[PDB]
């Protein structure tokens, strides 16, 4: 989505000058590559010629789309769960580990952050972004106790950020990262705005980010009901036919 | 408001051990004293303090506050931080505190410049500020309505400048460093406050409502704000509960 690309670019632009490379032949990893369009931004923006850049994701079709489109001899897309046990091959392998708009998908929060630590090299650093409060969560959440969608949206909480209703998520995450072993930790809760100027660009977003598989017959009907709720919640201005999303993106910069 | 009491206590409890204290005869100031419940918390919490000044723009609030929390050390007066500083308070205060105040203020740059000027040579500041807050959106949904269109004319004077801002922490930080603050730590703190009944949520909206619409209209106004809250999913119609998820920006500076 456009929202995810801007936040990726804005993040890298700011924190790029705070990273240390300190050598030649740098191995890099991105967690939750999806289509690989953001990974391309990370790979491209990074000044160095990385000997190897890996990018993982649990979604099989996404990895295939990515390997088919962005795959090179040094840009390898593999399947992997970051909640699962790491292979010994990757323990302490990566000079930089990246992960944007992914860690809010993940139940086993403590294993993920420990795996990210374990993945990072002795003198390595990590750069992670993830969603806290996001109105889109609330838009779908308002549909989970309705006859129409009650059963499709049963595993809703498995997709909503564990931090969307949390007090001082920055403090909770920072403590988690320090207890994991990271010698340097910096976690910020960044309030963001993203405006949509027509309703179609807002409907395009809701379609892209919908984790549900309601089919084709019901698929259009779901988004319509989400758009109606979005009018009631004032996330889309009915007078102007515009949409406004105000959300928190927690951005993390650690060093082993 | 119970929401402001908690945030104040949580904010002080965390940052108290990070403050630097002078040996004796310290001058302290709290901006936006309001009723003085929070100012009494600030005073009661921190370690024989020589002086405790408080201020406000509301003349009735300071009069209320003086009678109930007035002492020889803790004096209250009227002062607009957006105005020109009285020269007697330049570099006078070793600690300056302001909670749930600086979002009320239009001239954002003079307010912070005045705070810096209020602060002593090696003094520090601890400020809290609202960014995004649903209560802002609740009233904002009544501004184009013909019923309230004239009453909520000056809505934007009371809504936080940072309520729709990208990276308010980066904006506020840059502003504070440019003022001349040597150390600046500004966090955007996501918060949750839960109301278990509609009465206690209704009570907040009444307390925090900045509109003098009068006895025959306030109730009718609150009712209409409560209905918008149902539509915006801030109150759960089923449980008869309410949920506020908002951003409090907390600021720790050294001059
Ligand atoms: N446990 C897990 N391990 C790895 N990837 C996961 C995961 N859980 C979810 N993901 C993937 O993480 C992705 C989040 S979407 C974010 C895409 C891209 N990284 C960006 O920055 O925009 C999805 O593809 C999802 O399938
Ligand atoms: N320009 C200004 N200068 C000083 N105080 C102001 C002001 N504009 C508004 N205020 C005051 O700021 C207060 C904000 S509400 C009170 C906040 C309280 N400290 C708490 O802990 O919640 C109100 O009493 C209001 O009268
Ligand atoms: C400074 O304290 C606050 O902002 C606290 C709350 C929750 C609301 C009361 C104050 C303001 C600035 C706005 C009140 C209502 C509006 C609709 C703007
Ligand atoms: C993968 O798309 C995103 O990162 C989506 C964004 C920007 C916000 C919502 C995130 C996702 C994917 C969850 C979808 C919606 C829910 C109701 C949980």
């Amino acid at each position: 989505s456009s929202m995810q690309r801007r936040d990726a670019l804005n993040s890298l632009t700011e924190y790029l000058p705070k990273f240390k490379w300190k050598e030649s032949k740098e191995k890099i990893l991105d967690i939750g590559c999806a289509d690989g369009s953001v990974t391309n931004i990370i790979s491209s923006c990074c000044p160095t010629d990385f000997e190897l850049f890996e990018a993982c994701d649990v979604n099989v079709k996404s990895v295939k789309y990515a390997t088919e489109h962005y795959g090179t001899s040094k840009m390898r897309f593999r399947v992997m769960d970051i909640e699962s046990d790491l292979p010994k091959e990757m323990k302490g392998k990566f000079d930089h580990v990246f992960s944007f708009y992914t860690l809010h998908w993940i139940e086993n929060q403590e294993k993920a952050f420990q795996n990210i630590y374990d993945l990072t090299a002795d003198d390595g650093e990590c750069f992670l972004t993830l969603l806290a409060q996001m109105p889109v969560f609330n838009l779908f959440d308002a549909l989970k106790h309705t006859e129409k969608w009650r059963h499709w949206l049963r595993y809703i909480k498995n997709f909503i950020s564990p931090y969307y209703e949390t007090s001082d998520p920055d403090v909770v995450i920072e403590l988690l990262l320090k207890r994991v072993g990271f010698r340097y930790v910096d976690v910020r809760c960044r309030q963001k705005k993203f405006e949509f100027y027509d309703l179609k660009s807002f409907r395009n977003l809701l379609e892209a980010v919908s984790p549900f598989k309601v089919g084709q017959e019901l698929q259009e009907e779901l988004i319509d009901d989400v758009m109606e709720v979005a009018k009631e919640m004032r996330i889309i201005d009915t007078q102007n036919s515009t949409a406004k999303l105000i959300y928190n993106l927690v951005v993390i910069h650690c060093r082993k």
